[PDB]
């Protein structure tokens, strides 16, 4: 407090006139701080529309390397990518995802090869490529098996950093994954390749729009009730080895990044997701809210500590900083 | 936790897209003041050879050049008066002047850019004849309160003159919160005070008295009575709670980059706005370094980012403009 | 706060006289604190004079003796050894590094026989000795191989301690190098000699002098904007076995020797960089700052939190606190 | 974190030059205040006993003695007077005579060494017939806010006499404040006031009260309805808290050795100048091991040591001038 | 704070009353807080007075029975042993230190065997048997070897055990000594034996009259003015396996007691040493001090955070609590 | 850190030395308060059937009785009066009556055991006939301010009584500062407030009830508009503030056992003399459960020393005599 009192304080004095606003401005979003997440076709020169996610394409990787062209001239210091696996690349073996061939490893060739400088972020999870999907070669039971589901992922981690990837994401809250995929990347020679723990993940309502652009919970992600659980999580990754560490869903857990930031002081990143995009862009289109609620809500990102965000709005908002 | 390899460090430094991602703290030209040195007269330009690149500047050119610093996105200019010799007194009265230096520079800059933040300095160095901070005693004392009785005077003429930002850089004990009374009475109610509240007895303002001609005025005297100690740390925090609780909208931490940690105490401890002066002599050391050819210009950038890490949110720097004109590209 | 306000507190009362400034004065400067970095050549009574750092001179190693004769009369504690390597000495072997008859270790044996009391702290690194300036048997991308390079310090190490030096400095900002060093010691029965680490390492401008100095970094030392990451760096230092930690450079980075020694409570030194030492000293020699700046800025050091300080105003320091 | 043998806290202990790197605290002569006891007449010199080593001094006799605690950089002295018995009374009015002997001694020395620091007592203890720090109420109890009217005085006489600080010994609840206004209403608005805050009723005083003569007067009186009890420590913080509150300049803690423990915590929590007070018990006991052959002289830097590694600023010690002669080589 | 404030906040008004007084009373020294130290002399009928430790006597053991009859039923939980080796036991095997028949090993029996609920703690350290007074089968140079040091005091360690100690406390400073014993207690069967780590230990002036009692420092013993030190030492003796740590000296470190307990929240203890006791009990006796102030003394230790207090007064201090 | 087996912590359990050596806390008859239920009339015991082994007391009873209390070493005594049913009234006034029974108990006790302390009750609850610890107003509220004027009344009237202690239960707000002024104006400077801070609306109290007579009168009414919510932890800590700041010497968590967690984190907290009150429901639970032979007579002391653990420092508890008994051997 240190005796601050009115009249002699006023807080209203620094918001007096813009220029005391800035100066004493806590917080300011840049486009280093955004991550772009994109859903990759297989094929050539097409482009999908979502029905849950205006103004959001899948895109094949031809249109791709057109559309990051633009998204690298307005800074986005990385993409995630998230393939759209064909029905027919499904299945058991699960071994789309460590398919050379497959899309996310063709897309990320492309994209390094074009654009060496943008950072690319591959999705370290077999749902995209169980013809059931689950995350794991599952049980007879359909509990999703844990250890079992780490194997498959150790192989997809090698051939995304094969691939030329600098990032590997474990999307799927499993026990331990990080320090396998750490030890395989480190006994392979992958020494710089980064993993980004998806480390407090919820389930949570606002994944729908997600697998509606994919074509695709409690036993694994965790309970939206939990707060000090998250900040276990956190530690337990770190100690395996993540280069960072990520709080999922966003918005609706600002606290979980404040409370981990503070607590961890490491790099931390935050996934404003699908659903969250979905929900301010319907009100923005059906003119409910204003487009500023765009910054807003990434602002509220910084200010409760994340360094970096997954965000569909990441060119919109590149766009407006640039302005 | 984490140990190697587990845990390679140099990862995120690997490449220049997750450095940026990983990136703790960016200066942007919101954390800039620029302070400027203001003569009387008119077309008059005064290079300070223990500051090169740095002028003093009559008001009517001080209007020009400020044209450039609000294209820049600078928010806010200090302004030094450079009294001349004949109005310096005992008594300090050209500091509550109306017609003095200050009032008139404040009165054109916030007719002529009324965006642009005005922060008047509130101290009786400049008009004294004897170069000291405020008012003395038979014994050459700095008197604390009868020097606040003139810097109260002085800081209402700087409001009525327009300023929205009065600046006591005094260092008497309890003038913030006889200005903030002041202010207060008078109906100045939304008139900023930023308080030099830990401003350190420091070598580093050489440069400056030559700049604002205060220097044949001090001599060889000090102001340990009432500049602290820069062996002091805890100090600094009980100055800036006293500041905060006489009501000071923002706190300053004097030299600069000598005191990074006492920036760092200040904003943890008390979680308040936070300055931090780039005094004089930090500018004409790392200027004459690079005039020499031993610093690359890069060093400029690296100095003003030290404070944003130390946890200030504005910074007081000669060095402004060229940052300004550095961070648009 | 303790509720204390004006004008009951008084805080110039203290500030009144010599004797009660005395009396509360929080920190004090003295010779203690003082290492002084020396630049080192080969051959026999040679001096050279630095452009860029005014005053300050490369030394052969008679005439290093000859000096030290007077630094140890003042009580400065150590010196750090740079050798200036001659450039037919340079490669690829990168072994004038742990060359035996090299001038760091004749430099460390002909001291250690004279001055037995003094401290001597070797610089563990390959770039003095690299024809291509980098501190590694680096890659072929010109990359800074990192494992590789730890090989390198190893032996090199080791020659110190074979030599005589009572600590060794890995000034090179690779990960995991201090455990490396640590253990090779402890295995061959140097079990008290000491690892200085440099562990928080800035990317820094401030340099650019010594380069001159000694003949002679983004991907290993740290981004001048990061402060957190300094703790996780001291961190794992202090967890591999250093008996020091280090940050480099130090006046820019008062606020990270603050936070170091605040969150370890651990042996804590800091580098006053030849770029500060050529900033003030050209700015004293042009008649701008007044000689008091250089206790003002030694100072600073201490309150800050540091335990000593490697700087070039060693010797001019010590003066001044001896008058 | 850090493990044998990776780690080895003995490297660091090997070698003199490493040892003095990461020695922690330095005790200095800006760290010591000389308790001096100080009689009437002249030419006056008497031994005590219980305290070896330390001598009651008249004025004319400590002037001579000052010459070399001032050549040895001693900042400042705690006076404490002899007072005649026949000048002790029920209301000790010569605690606040402008001819008593702590205000002649002072006058006298402020004269002679106008740097040297006179801290003055505030207490009644050497002034009243039976011995206590305050005045009595019928049932032989010390009445706090009637007590705090004669320090008030008091003190107000040492200022006039030209003491820099008056140092009240008291224990009486809220005297900081009083006699604070009292200076702040009369002026003396520099005089510093360094609060005896964590004041104990201890055992250790014994020496003392042989060397001021209040010993015969107290008998077997004790003063726990005012010093603290020697098992609280929680309690210290609140007299702390209220004395800066109060507008003490320093405060200590009282006796020394015995409560480091509190030195401690008073600085961690407080971040305020800090005092400790090395009584006369502790210099009698370190001073007849010594002379005993028990303990070597060099006990007596680290029983001083001990005070800046617990965190105080100043130590009040009879062993002052030994120390500072210590420290000059 | 609490906005306490005179005059509603009389701080003197708990103190107006002995009844009140001891209301808010924050600590209490109870026998269960006292160690004993005692000599034992070798022999039979024996005592011997120690001139610079006026009061206390070195014991043959059947002397030292016949005494701890009295301590027993005092409530004195526990004796520390300090044999008092004949010179021409002495040596370099420096194997008294494990000898069967030694006097600590002897003494430890018959207590154990006439008192089985009192605490025995034996005392782990090579000097007491060395013929050049040092705690190592030291090197050729004079320095105290550590890990050669740490064998020796094995197998005495094992020797106490042996003879019935419940608690062996490493007196020496050597690094790493803790988890050595405690591993060769452990792999010998001695599951419940604790170690009571002599943790802080500083290079003191207070010990001048043990010296004198046994009949017997910077390079192993801590500095003094070091604080911050004594909590990495007490740190890495509870994660070797110690039960109990000691700070030593006690009244002079008083603040290292409370750091310690406040940062560990371990079983903390401290030895008030034979200077400590010596300057009291001479001040005591030559009419300068009060009795009293040796319970204000071992008070200030609880007051400290101190469970246990080894003291010379302590049989004193037993009485006058009993009374 | 510590890890199994290098650290095994059954063996400082492993014998009763080693146990001794590590306890963390002891109970003593230091931390006793033994609360009493005052009767009116001469030769008054009356059993209270849901405290079995208490009884009510006539004042001469309570004089016999007391001098073994005082002989086993309990430092005070609380007073509750067992007010007759015809002396309660709307306007309580009984409550300051000079010869009500809490004034005439504490008078006798005073002059009998001048050392011991006597805590008498400020609250209206045994002089209201409706039960509340207030005044009503229309709606059956109890008045706060309204309600803190005869408290204040009554505290005046204990303290001209001769009581050390007055304990106000009523949980008004404000109530401790404006008892604490009256106090200070009427020159009670010494008489101790010990604050009932956080005194929850529980169902424990009703053996109590019972005990004082006030159950009949209370009949089915709650206490929820000033007994604080039993779910609320933060809240304790804004009460226990309040307190201390408004002047309390000691302040109180109340029931005890069911609320131990509050105990500590006052004490953590705060750092000031805290005590807890084991209640009547406390009290019977435990004594039901022994006589039955369901629980051991030892559960007392463990009881009792949970108090201690948690961070009191002194206890109400009916069990005082028993404990103090047990703690004699
Ligand atoms: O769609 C979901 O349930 C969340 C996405 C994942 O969990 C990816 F492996
Ligand atoms: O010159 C530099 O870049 C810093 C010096 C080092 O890094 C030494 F190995
Ligand atoms: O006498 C000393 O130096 C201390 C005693 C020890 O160190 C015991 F092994
Ligand atoms: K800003
Ligand atoms: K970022
Ligand atoms: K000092
Ligand atoms: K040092
Ligand atoms: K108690
Ligand atoms: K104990
Ligand atoms: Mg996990
Ligand atoms: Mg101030
Ligand atoms: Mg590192
Ligand atoms: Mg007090
Ligand atoms: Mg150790
Ligand atoms: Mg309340
Ligand atoms: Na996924
Ligand atoms: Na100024
Ligand atoms: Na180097
Ligand atoms: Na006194
Ligand atoms: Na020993
Ligand atoms: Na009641």
């Amino acid at each position: 407090p240190a005796n601050r009192a009115y009249p002699y304080t006023r807080l209203r004095r620094n918001r007096r006139d813009d220029f005391s606003r800035r100066l004493v401005r806590e917080n300011v979003l840049t486009v280093d701080d955004l991550i772009l997440p994109v859903f990759v076709l297989d094929g050539v020169n097409q482009r999908e529309s979502i029905p849950s996610m205006p103004g959001v394409e899948r895109l094949s990787i031809d249109q791709l390397l057109i559309e990051a062209e633009e998204w690298v001239a307005l800074g986005i210091p990385a993409l995630a990518l998230f393939p759209v696996t064909p029905v027919e690349k499904k299945s058991l073996d699960a071994a789309e995802a460590y398919n050379p061939e497959g899309i996310a490893q063709r897309a990320t060739r492309a994209l390094r090869e074009r654009f060496p400088e943008l950072g690319i972020i591959t999705d370290v999870a077999l749902d995209p490529f169980t013809t059931h999907g689950q995350n794991g070669i599952l049980d007879d039971d359909g509990y999703v098996l844990n250890d079992v589901s780490i194997d498959v992922l150790v192989r997809q981690a090698l051939s995304h950093a094969e691939a030329g990837a600098q990032v590997v994401a474990p999307s799927d809250m499993m026990d331990g994954r990080i320090g396998a995929i750490r030890e395989a990347l480190e006994s392979a020679g992958h020494t710089n390749v980064r993993v980004m723990a998806y480390s407090a993940k919820y389930a949570s309502a606002y994944y729908g729009p997600f697998r509606d652009a994919v074509g695709s919970k409690a036993t694994y992600q965790m309970d939206p009730a939990n707060s000090d659980e998250a900040l276990h999580e956190v530690a337990a990754d770190l100690a395996e080895g993540a280069d960072m560490v990520m709080v999922k869903p966003g918005m609706p857990y600002l606290d979980i990044v404040r409370r981990v930031k503070d607590e961890f002081r490491a790099p931390t990143f935050v996934y404003q997701v699908s659903g969250e995009y979905a929900m301010h862009m319907g009100a923005i289109q059906n003119g409910w809210l204003a487009e500023s609620v765009i910054l807003e809500s990434l602002t509220a990102f910084k200010r409760a500590g994340a360094d970096g965000i997954l965000t569909y709005f990441a060119k919109q908002a590149a766009e407006q900083l640039r302005r």
